[PDB]
């Protein structure tokens, strides 16, 4: 069945780029008009991991796994947080 407004099965994973940090998570951006929230505990292996989130900065590319979707609001709540191999690149555009 469909959970009132659902696209993805849930627990199906995505890849996104990090944009903000919240009170108990991080916000990750997917595609245009589509953004997610990385829930801090969706891994376990962070806090005692030594790492600044394996260096999860604003404008870095990560992987996330989907939690709460509302097609009505356009919020998919995706949270993973491992990071990519070369997660920072030369982000300038006026060329």
């Amino acid at each position: 069945w469909v959970a009132i407004a659902k696209r993805y099965p849930e627990g199906t994973k995505l890849t996104g780029r990090v944009t903000n940090l919240t009170d108990y998570g991080c916000f990750v951006e997917i595609e245009e008009g589509v953004e997610g929230l990385v829930h801090v505990s969706e891994m376990d292996w962070t806090n005692k991991n030594i790492h600044p989130s394996k260096v999860v900065n604003v404008g870095d590319v990560v992987e996330v796994m989907v939690l709460d979707i509302d097609e009505e609001r356009r919020r998919i709540s995706l949270g993973l947080k491992q990071c990519k191999a070369n997660p920072w690149q030369q982000f300038a555009e006026t060329h």
